[PDB]
């Protein structure tokens, strides 16, 4: 605890990155219709017949999914950029890509193109892969000891927020209409100039420039000015110490982190979690919701997500407050039972949908209840904790392999779940009950508690395991 104006500047320029991933998340649902008409009226207005509703579903799936395969592009790639630019400069550099993302999208309607609509999509995917790996590296090297986990979840407050709004301006009296969905889509390009702005005046890594630039009194000047105080000996030496491993060790590419048992472990822990984030069934409560609301009389249903948009922004608040204390393991296993908790009563409420005239509104509570045990855990810590799985040197390795795996168990869920929720109906829910309870299982027995501690507190102890 050494909070100055600096350090938050410098996180908070950084979360941009966060808001972006969770705006293009979430920004594609609402304006699903008036796009569709815009894709009918691009191949109608060439005299052409209009297309089938088929077609129409076709391209806007595909309009939705490509960011996914952009997403799992990028986040593997962000080994190719940390080491070879830093951290706050790869932030800096891919900025191209949000605005020539967010400049396809802005242009598609008045360029009558439908191909740059999927193609920005695309390449917004590629941005926003890069983004959720670089964000929680950078925020991880530069964050005290004792508040790594807490900034960490300022990265999962970005994103949420980020859904907030892009949910928000899909309201058709705001940015939703037939003549401003462009700019709904387009404003992504926005923060992108204003991070790119900002970026120049928050510091390199401390960590990255003594470690692995070997520029020891440049991260101590650095170091002081972010947590406001000149004696930092404590920490300049940790850091020493972290720099005397990587110079002593091969410095891992990705099919290595797999042949070094002391990394095993964490790697797996790191894959693991970011399954138990995907397939918590945090995708499938939605796919039901918008049909669930119908009946509870809302009539208005993007209001409806926007509520759970606010619940999903309050619980990773909640999150932020209790990682520091409580630990990574007692919030992700609590959030894990919790949504077991409600996806069971969610099968239950369904089952007896219309034996019982009240049961849509018990839904509604079990699906809003469910987003926040999410937020409590399993939201917000797979994306910082594999920073604090690994030391310096395997790092970037690490984040490229557990992002990519986020990135792709998200993309085959959404291909798949369709299909399991069409053959098991409202039974679909007790198989995320089952994955749910098996990740409360692993995380159990198999995720050690990394708050509070050093890089290299937690790496030995690896390293103490994997010798017998
Ligand atoms: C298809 O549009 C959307 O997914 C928006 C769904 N509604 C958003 C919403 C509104 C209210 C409460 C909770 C939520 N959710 N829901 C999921 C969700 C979430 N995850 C789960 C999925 N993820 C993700 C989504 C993508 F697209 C592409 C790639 C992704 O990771 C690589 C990242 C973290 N985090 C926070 N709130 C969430
Ligand atoms: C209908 C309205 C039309 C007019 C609209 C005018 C908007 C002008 C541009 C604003 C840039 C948006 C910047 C987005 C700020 C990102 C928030 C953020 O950085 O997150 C804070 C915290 O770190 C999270 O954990
Ligand atoms: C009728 C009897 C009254 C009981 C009704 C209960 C209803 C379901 C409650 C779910 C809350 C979720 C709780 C999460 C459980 C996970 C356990 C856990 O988090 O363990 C932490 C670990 O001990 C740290 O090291």
């Amino acid at each position: 605890q050494k909070v100055t104006p600096a350090l938050i500047f410098a996180i908070t320029v950084a979360t941009i990155g966060s808001f972006q991933f969770g705006y293009n998340t979430g920004v594609i649902n609402a304006p699903e219709k008036i796009i569709k008409e815009f894709i009918t009226k691009t191949l109608t207005d060439k005299g052409n017949a209009p297309p089938s509703e088929v077609l129409l579903t076709s391209l806007w799936s595909l309009s939705v999914a490509i960011f996914s395969v952009g997403g799992m592009i990028g986040s593997f790639s962000v080994g190719l950029f940390v080491n070879r630019f830093g951290r706050r400069n790869s932030m800096l550099i891919v900025n191209l890509l949000a605005v020539t993302g967010g400049c396809f999208m802005g242009l598609c309607k008045v360029a009558k193109s439908v191909e740059m609509l999927i193609l920005g999509r695309l390449v917004i995917g590629l941005f926003c892969g890069l983004c959720t790996g670089f964000v929680p590296m950078y925020i991880g090297e530069i964050s005290p000891t004792a508040l790594r986990g807490a900034f960490g979840t300022l990265n999962q407050l970005g994103i949420v927020v980020g859904i907030l709004v892009a949910q928000i301006f899909g309201l058709e009296f705001i940015l939703g209409s037939e003549e401003l969905w462009p700019l709904l889509l387009g404003f992504t390009i926005l923060p992108a100039i204003l991070q790119s702005a900002a970026l120049p005046f928050c510091p390199e890594s401390p960590r990255f420039l003594l470690i692995n630039r070997k520029e020891e009194e440049n991260a101590k000047q650095i170091l002081q000015r972010l947590w406001g105080t000149q004696d930092v000996s404590q920490d300049i030496q940790e850091m020493k110490d972290e720099s005397a491993r990587m110079s002593q060790e091969k410095q891992v590419t990705v099919l290595e982190l797999f042949r070094v048992s002391s990394y095993r472990q964490p790697i797996i822990i790191s894959i693991v979690l970011q399954l138990s984030q995907q397939l918590s069934g945090i995708n499938a409560v939605f796919y039901y919701s918008t049909g669930i609301f119908k009946d509870a009389g809302v009539q208005e249903p993007i209001y409806a997500t926007i509520g759970a948009g606010v619940v999903n922004t309050i619980f990773t608040v909640v999150s932020l407050f209790l990682v520091e204390r409580a630990g990574r393991r007692t919030l992700h296993m609590i959030g894990l039972g919790g949504m077991a908790f409600c996806s069971t009563l969610m099968t239950v409420s369904l089952l007896l949908k219309d034996n019982y005239n009240g049961m849509s509104f018990v839904c509604i509570g079990a699906i809003l209840v469910f987003v926040a045990f999410f937020e409590i855990g399993p939201g917000p810590i797979p994306w910082f904790i594999v920073a604090e799985l690994f030391s310096q040197g395997p790092r970037p390795a690490a984040m490229a392999v557990a992002g990519c795996s986020n990135w792709t168990s998200n993309f085959l869920v959404g291909l798949l779940f369709p299909s399991a929720a069409h053959y098991l109906g409202a039974y679909v829910f007790i198989i995320f009950t089952g994955f749910l309870i098996t990740f409360l299982a692993f995380t159990f027995f198999k995720v050690p508690e990394t708050r509070g501690r050093t890089f290299e507190d937690i790496t030995r102890a690896f390293e103490g395991q994997a010798h017998g």
